[PDB]
């Protein structure tokens, strides 16, 4: 495996082995008045500013230089061009990786198999807008003649999380749009509780599935059709309440949907990178096409930043290499994402898929097994919520946890003359300051002394009140969370993920880890039927199945 | 630190040292037909069964004996008795830890400071039931004489997550109950979007806060009151629309709340263990008191199981020691919680707080700094969703991640004649089976050949199709997710957390980690006012504040 044999990597490791544990944030800031200026970057997108302050990280100019050298020697730049140029970098599936084409507002030609993909991309987009216009304006009618009031997206994984996270994040921009719902779990509870709140006469379903044969998605789609038909009765009315995001014309038409209402995307569009394509139809329907195009433009802006900016000042590259530093040198298993924004409550979950499904790999592009760590476990909750739940462990646990704190300067709801947002901002700032600064034993002793504690009571509590600090964080502040800014932020992390994948020499765009569980599930399905004991598996699987057969009848 | 000096621990570590990496699940099952029988526990609660199958773990009977010996030498049994008997085991705050008293259905006396706490516990429960009856029945009217249709819980941390997670989990048992809402984030977006869907004359607010001085909660409460009075206008009507879960009579009365509508709890009720107290009022209002008592009874049943069962067959002890095995011997940073149940969509988030806030500590009860790992990072999303998001990394990443898979045999919505649940169950079973078994190079090769793959295509794909397996999991299956069973499950994990804390010799019931961040935030708040630059902090904190001031009125 390449990384471990790379000269720059070894130099980095050697340096960390010798000076790594010596790095101390408090000391670094105390001896360098220019630290913030030297370890941060402000980006003016013309539609708001984004400040990436990575100064509270365990790095020095020397460390950053070494990290940038590694990025260069790993061919991050050549790899980037290959992606943007339509080359088939998805080596195991022999496919191009072009979510950047989906939002290529510049319409600069991107050729794949001797053909520019932009024309087809724009064809679908125009098709999406036209349809969106009919639904939003009321022109489109239910089988009863009523306008659509609710839109239900049915899909799993990448066909669900992106649309859900974005519509949740851009709720303030949904004025005039129908309400949107998202069904994803095969668990019957999901579709059942969702359908109970809807009127079939004014409900529009969006079945999101490339092949249109995805078990969970199609099962849910069929259940929704039965629910609908229970009221509508006529199978021909389905074409008025169901549309598809797919390419399988036959299966779509067989379902009862009109091929005219099938919005397609391509194989170079990964599920976890597809909200920018037809998959984003529910987004466009909710916030309008102008806002949707703003979302795409934001991503496009960041794509250009990534492609034209020197590595030293390249946002995604910097985030990626800082992550490599903590993952491969410090050995940190996780990456926390803490947005101080309730609208971004599903932002961390979105990147759990985007990051983990992309880089949770162990085989390199050459077929060799890695002998080093790859993708981290991404997790988190919007602040200050999460702040009152698990920060205890971040501040005083036994784990080093890189944290990305994000927040918009301007709130969408400046209630109480901005009092709420002021407090939110203060906590956003105070937490990273606290994680960095900590509170020494002497500092805590003085507080306890001043609190009239007896020598005995003081000694008993003292160590518990000490904060060792030196806990690194990135602070990402943006003017306002608009469709454009959100687009830029999502694209920024998409590229961070891309860069790390290159450094580790893995394929960030396939997902073979899915078939094993899938094949074993299909084998078990028919065995669940009936009350006869199963003995064809390992004793555990056998035991579980038999307990299930025994208890499915139990009358509590 | 006590743990490192414990002889049973050193014996365990030496064994691991010498045998650890040699353990292979597939090989263990292949060579022992009694594995499931030997490593599974079935609990009959008389109100449904709970099967704890821990056979797919990297353990042998020898390993389990060493783990149980460690639990015993660390005094888990005596510590448990001290908790149940009301001793002040919360050593740093010198307080008892009695969430078990809250659900002590048996009413066996529990003495604290020379006084049985049960009378006051039951008094509050009776008060809660009485109030709920009036609200639910429509007896309690708003200032305009209308019945209450919406209940809004305002609180943060332990005063929020439990009530939210339980009401979400028990939705099927809420018929005839008012809609419940939860406001927690200080972020104005939270209270604003909630208030926008409410009618002040039929809305009842529950302000959950012990001291009633919690900044976020009180700020949200004041905003809700201003909103209410904009319509009500008459201050005296507040007593008909606001109640409190607190003990600060002065502040409550000052807020405008009738002190007779203040439901109390005690200092031995930790926030993250408070849903069983008055904090659970929103739960009672949503599902009725009979169901709330079932929830309490379920926890009481698990409490009894924990107190009377020999360690070797004690569910919480087994879960705890398996965790210790992975944390302190294998070095796993995280613990995944994967419930295959949409209703339990906030279950993992709940324990992310319950576990991490309790055991994210680094100072032992003797004041020594731990020289070993403590609490893990808890995370997860309900199965299939999570299954289509990040399982790629669990299956083929470079991290060992213990996973708890949970699922009810009987679904609350057996739609399509049980088809959805059948698929859900098959996946629940197949996933742990796949994680254990994996797929060898030769197995994958055979599949690729049968698939008709060409020689070189097979060669390039082969390694990527291999699953190393040997990934440990616990499967927890229960007859049905009822209020009683849910209570039992929550209590089971609370005790798992307790046992681990005892083994590590830390105080699982304090949370000093909160102080530093709060103190720094209060100092920054006033500095945000005005446009003059701030220079009183480290350059990063300074720079972030100044960017905020600059961008505050940037027009986008």
């Amino acid at each position: 495996a390449a990384l471990t044999r790379n000269p720059q990597f070894q130099k980095l490791q050697q340096w960390h082995r010798e000076h790594g544990s010596e790095l101390n944030l408090r000391h670094l800031f105390d001896t360098d008045k220019e630290r913030f200026n030297h370890f941060s970057l402000t980006l003016n997108t013309n539609h708001g500013h984004i400040l990436l302050d990575y100064s509270k990280n365990l790095v020095t100019e020397e460390v950053m230089h070494m990290l940038l050298d590694l990025a260069k020697s790993r061919g991050v730049e050549a790899a980037r061009e290959s992606m943007f140029n339509g080359e088939k970098i998805n080596s195991t599936e022999d496919r191009a990786v072009l979510h950047v084409a989906l939002r290529n507002r510049s319409n600069t030609p991107i050729v794949v198999d001797g053909k520019d993909v932009m024309p087809e991309v724009n064809k679908v987009l125009d098709k999406m807008k036209a349809f969106c216009q009919r639904v939003r304006s009321g022109d489109w009618k239910g089988y009863t003649g009523k306008t659509i009031t609710d839109v239900i997206n049915i899909g799993i994984g990448g066909s669900d999380l992106g649309p859900l996270m974005v519509t949740e994040a851009l709720k303030p921009y949904s004025s005039g749009g129908p309400r949107v719902w998202f069904v994803s779990n095969i668990d019957g509870t999901h579709i059942a509780k969702t359908l109970a709140c809807l009127n079939p006469e004014s409900s529009l379903f969006i079945i999101a599935s490339k092949t249109f044969t995805t078990q969970e998605t199609i099962t849910n789609a069929k259940t929704a059709k039965d629910w609908f038909l229970l009221s509508a009765k006529d199978p021909s009315t389905v074409a008025k309440h169901f549309v598809a995001l797919s390419t399988n014309t036959a299966k779509v038409k067989e379902f009862g949907i009109d091929p005219q209402n099938m919005f397609e995307f391509w194989d170079w569009v990964g599920g976890r990178y597809s909200l920018w394509s037809a998959i984003g139809l529910s987004i466009a329907l909710h916030v309008g096409f102008d806002n949707f195009e703003q979302l795409l433009s934001g991503a496009h802006w960041m794509d250009q930043h990534f492609r034209t900016t020197p590595l030293e000042k390249n946002a995604p590259v910097l985030l990626a290499m800082l992550g490599i530093w903590y993952i491969n040198c410090f050995g940190c298993e996780t990456q926390a994402v803490l947005p101080y924004d309730q609208y971004l409550h599903r932002f961390a979950a979105y990147f759990q898929q985007g990051d983990m499904e992309s880089n949770g790999k162990y085989i390199t592009k050459s077929g060799a097994r890695v002998d080093h760590q790859t993708g981290p476990i991404v997790w988190g909750e919007p602040g200050t919520n999460g702040q009152h739940a698990f920060y205890q462990l971040i501040h005083q646990g036994t784990k080093m946890i890189p944290c990305d704190f994000l927040i918009p300067v301007q709130t969408q709801h400046p209630i109480r003359k901005g009092l709420h947002h002021k407090i939110l901002l203060a906590n956003f700032l105070a937490q990273t300051e606290a994680l960095m600064k900590g509170k020494s034993t002497e500092e805590a002793r003085k507080e306890l002394q001043a609190a009239g504690k007896s020598p005995e009571d003081l000694m008993k509590l003292l160590p518990h009140k000490v904060f060792e600090g030196n806990r690194p964080t990135n602070s990402i502040v943006f003017t306002k969370l608009t469709p454009f800014i959100l687009g830029a932020l999502i694209a920024m992390y998409e590229h961070k993920i891309f860069v790390q994948g290159v450094v580790w020499d893995i394929n960030s765009f396939d997902q073979w880890g899915v078939e094993l569980g899938k094949q074993l599930a299909k084998k078990i399905e028919p065995e669940l039927d009936g009350s006869s004991p199963v003995t064809s598996h390992d004793s555990s699987t056998n035991g579980l199945i038999n307990f299930i057969k025994q208890q499915r009848e139990a009358k509590i």
